């Protein structure tokens, strides 16, 4: 038995952004107080962790346009 | 028995944004108080965790347009 | 028995945004008080967790237009 | 027995937004008090959790237009 | 039985950003206080961890446009 698979996706997309003035962003955190207490941490497989943090992020992109593709063709008998 | 599969998706989409003035954003947190207490943490498989945090994020993109595709063709007998 | 599958989706969509002035956003949190107490945490498979947090997010995009596609063609006998 | 499947969806949609002035947004939280007490947490498969949180989100997009597609063609004998 | 697989995806996408003036970003954290206490940490396989941190990130790109592709063709008998 012949098996013919044609996998032809076509993509002409566009992700466009236009801005005139990104200005005057003020990010002013006012301190903090973090206390974490533990005894045993056992992480095993594919672990992303944050135990104690006080994090300030100022993320100002002129673009920031994400675009995620995923093509998956699985073939078995 | 012949098996013929044609997988031809066509995409001419667009994701467009226009802005005139991103201005005058003030992010002013006023401190905080976090206390976490534990004894044993056992994380095993594909784990994203945050135990104790005090996080300030100022995210000001001029665009910020996301677009997620996912094509999956699974074939078995 | 012949099996013929034609999978031809066509997409000419658009997601459009226009703004004149993103201005004068004030985000002013006033502190806080978080206390979490535990003994044992056992997370096993595909876990997203947040135990103790005091999080301030200022998210001001000039766009922010999301668009999610998902094509799935499963074939078995 | 011949089996013929034609899967041809056509999409010419649009999601359009227009704004003149996004201005003068004030988000001013006034503190808080969170206390959570536990002993054992066992999360097993595909778990999204938040145990103790005091979260302030200011989300001001100039667009913010979502659009979700889902095409699923399942074929078995 | 002959098996013919054609895997021909076509991509003419574009991710475009235009900005006029990225200006006047002020990121002014106000200190902090982090205390983490543990006894045993056992990390085993593919582990990303942050135990005690006080991190300030100012990320101002003129672009910042991400684009992620993933093609996967798995074939077994």
């Amino acid at each position: 038995g012949s098996v013919q698979i044609v996998y032809k996706p076509v993509d002409l997309s566009k992700v466009t952004s236009k801005c005139g003035s990104l200005g005057n962003i003020h990010h002013k955190p006012g301190g903090g107080q973090v206390e974490v207490k533990s005894e045993k941490l056992d992480f095993k497989d594919r672990v992303q962790s944050k135990i104690g943090s006080l994090d300030n992020i100022t993320h100002v992109p002129g673009g920031g346009n994400k675009k995620i593709e995923t093509h998956k063709l699985t073939f078995r008998e």
